């Protein structure tokens, strides 16, 4: 079983890369995250930085939640993500994405004791 703070790890953090490693990086992993399964998810985003980092977050900035309520918080700092979308010839079970390497602030949602990140929500 997967927690939400699990899940979020499997869905959005990629700590072994400074960046998405390639073009065929959101190709691969949307694929190894298990994005993929029962559809092709449309969009993604994978966090490249330690998860303390993006723990901090939770303590940062607050603000609403685009879905949520108001427990999101904009990470101080930029940090180095991976966006993947789905490209337009794309279709189950062949799910293929555009990977775009990005350096912005980041919006999660955060939950529990301890406090820590459940959802991605945005980036700015």
């Amino acid at each position: 079983k997967e927690t939400a703070a699990a899940k979020f790890e499997r869905q959005h953090m990629d700590s072994s890369t400074s960046a998405a490693s390639s073009s065929n990086y959101c190709n691969q992993m949307m694929k190894s995250r298990n994005l993929t399964k029962d559809r092709c998810k449309p969009v993604n985003t994978f966090v490249h930085e330690s998860l303390a980092d993006v723990q901090a977050v939770c303590s940062q900035k607050n603000v609403a939640c685009k879905x949520g309520q108001t427990n999101c918080y904009q990470s101080y700092s930029t940090m180095s993500i991976t966006d993947c979308r789905e490209t337009g010839s794309s279709k189950y079970p062949n799910c293929a994405y555009k990977t775009t390497q990005a350096n912005k602030h980041i919006i999660v949602a955060c939950e529990g004791n301890p406090y820590v990140p459940v959802h991605f929500d945005a980036s700015v």
